[PDB]
RNA sequence: GACACUAAGUUCGGCAUCAAUAUGGUGACCUCCCGGGAGCGGGGGACCACCAGGUUGCCUAGAGGGGUGAACCGGCCCAGGUCGGAAACGGAGCAGGUCAAAACUCCCGUGCUGAUCAGUAGUGUC
């Protein structure tokens, strides 16, 4: 499973990458927040920092990757709810 | 005879060339879900345009015909580059073309109004 960090974050809007709904989504995703999170579920994330989300060439942020067979979006909505448990 | 008004008859301008509303199609921006290995695929929501269009009736007045570039936004095609991919391909945006539409123009038609002619049509006036 593949998770691009625009799929979470609440910058971006849906055809620019949001695969979670707007009270879920993190204002600035970061690969260790992804990682971390995935840790925190008993899963092995693997980063992934040279590689480009194709809606947004320019910009170098990576993405992660885990064995995970689920729902890709549940899966990310709950990688969510973990990044905000603590202000 | 004379003067009015009521049309219309010239001769030249000035302009206008529906408004108010349902249903349907398409499309950007946004939003939500279902699916997929990545790029992505699919369905819904709202809103605002536009193309079709049933009904309704006032504004000096189930109706047209071309055209152009280009404030801006959008379709479509399609480079180079670039990103995802083993590849097929898919993506973000440009240059390029192209369409639609904003817009502005020309034409025909129907009219309104201004002046100009003459003064026949009709009831008035003295
Ligand atoms: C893991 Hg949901
Ligand atoms: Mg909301
Ligand atoms: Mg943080
Ligand atoms: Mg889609
Ligand atoms: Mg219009
Ligand atoms: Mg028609
Ligand atoms: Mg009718
Ligand atoms: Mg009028
Ligand atoms: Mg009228
Ligand atoms: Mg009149
Ligand atoms: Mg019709
Ligand atoms: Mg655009
Ligand atoms: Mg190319
Ligand atoms: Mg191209
Ligand atoms: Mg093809
Ligand atoms: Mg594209
Ligand atoms: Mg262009
Ligand atoms: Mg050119
Ligand atoms: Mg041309
Ligand atoms: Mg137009
Ligand atoms: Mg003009
Ligand atoms: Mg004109
Ligand atoms: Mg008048
Ligand atoms: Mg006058
Ligand atoms: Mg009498």
């Amino acid at each position: 499973m593949i998770i691009w960090p625009s799929y979470i974050d609440k910058k971006k809007s849906r055809r620019e990458g949001r695969k979670v709904p707007e009270e879920l989504a993190i204002e600035k995703p970061s690969l260790k927040d992804i990682e971390k999170a995935l840790k925190k579920l008993g899963l092995e994330p693997k980063i992934y920092r040279d590689k480009r989300y194709p809606r947004q060439h320019w910009e170098i942020a990576g993405r992660v990757e885990v064995d995970y067979k689920g729902n890709k979006l549940c899966l990310l909505k709950e990688i969510a709810k973990i990044i905000k448990g603590k202000n």
